[PDB]
């Protein structure tokens, strides 16, 4: 029927402690998605080419030239942390838990209403009459077999809103068509020419045009219809909610000290380096903390700010996130920078068109690399080394002075042991489909829970076409009565977490909410203002430390 | 379906005598609540600060500065006596019964209709067209677990209307946010400064932002949908519908009189005080009615018109209600004053904006305190006492003359025995949630039936958001098509009462309805006028007396 | 202290307690009795008191 | 003085109930019919419940 | 509150005290937050030192 | 020894002694000089004893929470007194043995 | 967890002049421990 | 050590264990003796109750 509701709003999160320190977190989310009719209902590829930034000398990193198949379908993708958990729940599943894992996910569309707009004047100027529509349909094809390209909407910050008392927008589905880009590298104001800014014609081998109709089984939802996807059972690996602090110089037994401090100020001197035990990798006859043999290297030196280029233009190599260490290098360790919009945790009172940005400093303190205080000596170790026997971070590589050896040094070896980066709160991304390549990467720098078998189904929604009486299937104008609709979406994401074991003597670090002021954790942020302007800023994911080795 | 009714109007009250003088009163109430769309659908805290009354010297009692989270939800709270019982039923359950108790409560929402308004002119000026709406929803989350703050709507006189043939309004839900107030005490036109009128920033410890979405399970009611809460079973204590008259000088055996009156005019003289038996607390060798030892003190002397202050500004200490005694002190005994509106028992013909006020004189005649005729003698009792051996109610405490000793005397002791105050008719309040404190108060001065285990569920209703085609989830204007709705509410409150036992010889006091005139119980009040203007004035709750001891 | 409510002044009943070395038989509420001749008076007391 | 007006009965006052006085005491007393009852009676050790 | 704040700085003015609903313990014909009737007193004023 | 004043966290049941007052029995706003007992008037001859030192406002509807268990140097339990009428709480131990 | 905003937590802060510096609950160079009191009720609750 | 033993619907069973090495010394004297403490060096000064 039309005058009856086919669902129930539910948004709370349930903790269901199920024995020996195992929690069953069952996060429920529900929003009111606002579907509008597409711009055009034709599939069209639009090549984007910016010869206003890229033609300037030295702007290879300012290049976003590509090609995209633009489907007339909108995508309901709840793949962020802020959709499911409220900010008081990322404080309970960070201070108290020690390990999180994904269990299942089931989604549901109900309370669909579609309505058209008409024009009337009433004052000499046209106003809208929002007339109801009881026979129009909504098409809700979910893609559970993963034939279409995977476009996670947490990349363009286009997921559902994080506040449950707001209507959200559905993000339009579009994917990448494969054309060739050829850009020449150029430094700043070089006396020359760009000489290569060509975009290629479609190749015959790697061309994939994917229609949603010929691949999916579409359900036509009317006003009194509901849709439900079955529980997709995850097969991911657990991330830990405890950060590591032990660097490579704090692994193993510390050296035994011969003298002890009398007062509480001075330090205890160790055994002298000449008559000291242990193993080293060098040939010198003294053991120190620096040249001592350790089980494994903890953080690897990655070549930072390098731009590779292969058949699609220059792109930056993705760095594994790491800690900035006291000389702070937010780019040399790969600290991710966010550009989230106004329905994803910006201050609503921000009148400006610019987004709010946040550089995510990684909490794993052990695997971090101070780039300015690293060096390379000669193969026979002499201490102290001469001028031509050490490669510091002040010598130039090549002709250019600003490129030192830490930009080209890739020290990822067969005994590099690092932790995978933390789940970023609200504007993170929960899962990601593993790539279909024959040899897979070790991690994804966009999602903690890489699905081992199959990704959950992309839910693609659009409005069925409403036509006027004047219609020609030959060369037409596509009149198409102005329709829109709103539908409720409800998802349930089940999680499973393990509680903490208090082993230390001192109090551990906790994400406490401080008083109002200039601190980062003032309670005035997670609280609506006098006109109701919420903001959601990121929270620390791994407060408590753990022992690496 | 949409063209069928999902409920039944029922408003009568049934008496179901179930054996040895036990009645089962089953009061049924039904109204038509008129839900309008919220002002804004955002949660916003609005600090109220009146620096127009409080900045004047001597207006600490004129302070209502606070902070409130304003939720966009309306509250259907039937927590008054006039919602369930008609005024001919508070005459049957006051003259005939001797004890009332609450048994259960179940509520139901049916016959929901939602409709939008549009504009048309028809004469050159815009009129409204009340167009129907068959696909909009209504959200009816009841709070049975009591996680949200308890806002009883019988405090701001915002409950449902007491006349069943009128449509009522739903009161908007808002609760108290905790910020600090600091006001300095000041007497009238003091030659100085206020020096303290600051409102504080939100603290980190005690800050609670409660969304209705993340805490409740919401039901989306369409036009053809109904909602029903299960029977909440009360666990309260019975109040008595018989007032007490025995004061502290009328407890126990009266003194035996030696002489008896010959005629019907003169009085019988007792035994002389020198050779009289009994016990006293004083050391003097004579027994009188005043200094005689009694089992327990009946009414305690409470410090009246004192204003305490702790982190939220000055507030009056709540006095237990009591009888005014012949020198009438409506404030020294704590007689509650009401300010009920026009849908709660005002004369409908009152054109003025002011409410109707009524000071509720408590019927418990025993536990009342004449403040002007109390005194304190010295520790060795001498009769008659000298000038410096008695503290009367004409001596000044402090420098100020207008503050005598009855304002600071708190004589609540370990043998104070008082009755709890009566249920006030229509504009009373039936139940109240007991406070979550570690040591609980003995009574509530706002409700006869304090729930011992859990309060009944607050029923929160709002309109689902109806959006136009132009919608942006970033910085927007929130167009939001003008919707309203009406729904029927039906509650059933079961009660249980015990009938009276006629023991006395003389006729007892009864709440009879007198003829038209200047009396308080003229029948012209509870009767509609020539244009139908009903008024509901309070009735006496405990007519018949009972023997205290 | 002598309270007064609708029936005249009456003394507030004190909980009994010990007199402490400065003896205060009234400040602690020590009860005083006035028993008659069939309740433990000396029967040889000729007086009416 | 201030000891005549000072009422220091608080939420942590712990006192014993007074003793049964011999011959001219009183053994029992009916508890008052009030809605909130006193903690003791200063005329009888055994208040009937 | 009858008026709501437009910007995020000002405060929303309530209903005026003359024409306001609720209950009080005093006899005056205006209701404010200070003299409004509450269920129970939360903190008691104890005689200190 | 090392001393520490334990500030209680129960923010609701706290009393600002300097900003409390007592008006006359008929309420007039604003009150005159002889119609209010503020915390600047002397009780008795002595000036330093105001009315907040003698005011005991513990009534029949006072609802307070019991104080918190103080860490390390607290006390876990206490024997309830053998008196005929028992106190409501102990200010030295959260868990009075029943 | 019922509230929207983050609740107050007894977190152990960095070394400094704060009350919850970790240098207190940690032995010194000669092993001189001190134990200062901690907050017992961090999170708030709704009275009524 | 202290053990946390979560035993269903949000109930913990904390089992705190403590162990020390108490150092008992012989008493000053092994006789029971009452020692009246009286400080007439602080209390005799005016105002030191």
């Amino acid at each position: 029927g039309v005058g009856v509701s086919t669902g129930s709003y539910d948004n709370q999160t349930h903790y269901r402690f199920l024995g020996d320190g195992w929690v069953e977190i069952t996060a429920l989310a529900t929003r009111l998605v606002h579907l509008n009719m597409p711009k055009s209902e034709n599939y069209c590829r639009i090549r984007v080419h910016n010869t206003t930034d890229t033609s300037v000398k030295g702007n290879m990193a300012k290049d976003d030239a590509h090609e995209q198949i633009w489907t007339p379908w909108s995508l309901v993708d709840a793949n962020a942390w802020g959709v499911w958990l409220q900010p008081s729940d990322w404080q309970y599943i960070c201070n108290t838990m020690s390990q999180l894992n994904l269990v299942s996910l089931d989604q549901e569309i109900f309370n669909v209403v579609l309505k058209t707009v008409t024009e009337q004047d009433l004052g000499g100027q046209a106003i809208k009459i929002y007339n109801n529509d009881l026979t129009a349909c909504m098409m809700v094809a979910v893609d559970s077999n993963n034939i279409l390209p995977y476009t996670p909407a947490a990349n363009s910050m286009e997921t559902l809103g994080f506040y449950p008392w707001k209507p959200t927008i559905a993000s339009p589905y579009r994917y990448y068509f494969c054309v060739d880009r050829d850009l020449s590298v150029t430094y700043e104001n070089q006396e020359g020419t760009v000489e290569h800014n060509v975009m290629g014609t479609p190749k015959g081998m790697n061309s994939q045009f994917f229609t949603i109709e010929n691949t999916q089984q579409i359900t036509l939802l009317r006003t009194g219809d509901e849709f439900a996807t079955g529980t997709y059972y995850f097969d991911t690996n657990p991330v830990k909610l405890t950060h590591t602090w032990q660097t490579n110089r704090q692994l193993g037994q510390p050296p035994l000290l011969s003298t002890f401090p009398e007062a509480d100020t001075d330090a205890g001197t160790l055994t002298a380096q000449g008559s000291r035990h242990g193993t080293t990798q060098m040939g010198v006859n003294w053991v120190s903390e620096a040249i001592r043999t350790r089980p494994a290297q903890v953080g690897f030196c990655q070549p930072h700010n390098d731009f590779e280029a292969s058949r699609a233009g220059p792109f930056a190599a993705p760095k594994v996130p790491a800690d900035i260490t006291q000389g702070v290098d937010k780019e040399a360790n790969g600290s991710v920078r966010y550009s989230y919009g106004k329905q994803h945790g910006e201050n609503w009172a921000s009148h400006g068109p610019a987004p709010e940005r946040y550089t995510w400093d990684e909490t794993s303190f052990g695997s971090g690399r101070d780039t300015k205080d690293g060096f390379i000596q000669s193969a026979p170790l002499v201490v102290p080394p001469p001028l031509n026997g050490i490669l510091t971070n002040a010598n130039p590589i090549g002709t250019k002075n600003d490129i030192h050896f830490s930009n080209v040094f890739n020290s990822y070896g067969p005994l590099t042991a690092f932790s995978h980066p933390s789940p970023v709160y609200p504007q993170g991304q929960i899962w990601d489909k593993e790539l279909d390549l024959e040899h897979k990467p070790r991690l994804h720098i966009t999602a903690p829970f890489v699905c081992k078998n199959n990704a959950p189904g992309q839910m693609l929604v659009r409005l069925g076409p409403n036509l006027t009486d004047q219609y020609d299937p030959n060369g037409a104008t596509l009149s198409r009565i102005v329709t829109y609709g709103t539908f409720f979406w409800k998802g349930k994401l089940t999680m499973r977490a393990k509680l903490r074991a208090n082993t230390t003597w001192n109090p551990v670090y906790q994400v406490s909410a401080e008083d109002n002021g200039n601190s980062y954790m003032s309670v005035t942020k997670w609280l609506p203002t006098a006109t109701g302007n919420m903001q959601s800023v990121p929270l620390i994911t791994r407060p408590v430390a753990r022992n690496t080795y």
